[PDB]
């Protein structure tokens, strides 16, 4: 994340640290019930000789501040059973970028580990909508991760500026959400990761997947997000939830 903050210890219990390969944190993801997260198709792609689409090479942190503390109170290990990519998505046009991750054995909720809500299929972030983006990703493009999680707030940007500003590349699954200013932006090693949306109530829903940007914090260059209402039927049908 560029342009954010550290966030607070427990303020996204659903926000899941993804290690692969003792290469340390990789991507993103979120629980959303003791027995599944949300994450990006694209990260779990064998490439460079290492097996990234094996389930068996990942662990998930869960209640997980600061990379540099993962032995804290309240942290969790779990392995991944197994790792279901939508079958319409691809990684030529990165079209329908979401998976579903299933844990070898359940979380324990706590007040640092607890799910996020899935919108129901006929809501609409409206463009303007201020949303969270969190993740361990890098602060600058081309630069480092952030030990400790970060956050920023961001907005749902017009479909057809996020259209026109990035040619030929933008689907009707992909939702830009940013600043056509810049500054704020998820970056490498947020994918898979949630847009958490504060909805009237108080109540959170999570309302998009991180998926990619040309550069980072650019202006005219929003972050693009695998949208997810349109997925909620699929979700409800692979994982019961
Ligand atoms: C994710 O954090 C990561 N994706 C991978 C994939 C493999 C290993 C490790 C990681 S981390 C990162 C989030 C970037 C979010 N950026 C902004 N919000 N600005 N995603 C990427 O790095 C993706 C990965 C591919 C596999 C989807 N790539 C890009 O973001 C770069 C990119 C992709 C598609 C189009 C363009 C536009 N370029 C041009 C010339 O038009 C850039
Ligand atoms: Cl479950
Ligand atoms: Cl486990
Ligand atoms: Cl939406
Ligand atoms: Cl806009
Ligand atoms: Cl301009």
């Amino acid at each position: 994340v560029v342009g954010g903050t550290d966030a607070d210890e427990g303020e996204w219990p659903w926000q899941v640290s993804l290690h692969a390969l003792g290469q340390g944190h990789i991507c993103g993801a979120s629980l959303i019930s003791p027995n599944w997260l949300v994450s990006a198709a694209h990260c779990y792609i064998d490439d460079r000789g290492f097996r990234y689409s094996d389930p068996t090479q990942w662990t998930a942190f869960l209640g997980l501040h600061d990379q540099s503390q993962r032995s804290a109170p309240g942290v969790q290990e779990r392995r991944l059973k197994r790792i279901i990519s939508h079958p319409f998505f691809n990684d030529f046009t990165f079209d329908y970028d979401i998976a579903l991750l299933e844990l070898e054995k359940p979380a324990e909720y706590s007040s640092m580990v607890r799910p996020i809500s899935l919108p129901d299929a006929s809501h609409v972030f409206p463009a303007g909508k201020a949303i969270w983006v969190t993740g361990w990703g890098h602060t600058q493009y081309g630069g480092t991760g952030a030990l400790i999680l970060q956050k920023g707030e961001i907005r749902v940007i017009n479909q057809t500026t996020c259209e026109n500003l990035l040619p030929q590349q933008i689907t009707p699954r992909m939702m830009c959400v940013g600043f056509l200013s810049g500054g704020v932006d998820s970056c490498q090693g947020d994918s898979g990761g949630p847009l958490s949306s504060v909805e009237a109530d108080g109540r959170i829903f999570q309302a998009g997947v991180v998926s990619w940007g040309d550069g980072c914090a650019q202006r005219n260059k929003p972050g693009v997000y695998t949208r997810l209402p349109l997925f909620r039927d699929w979700i409800k049908e692979n994982t019961g939830v």
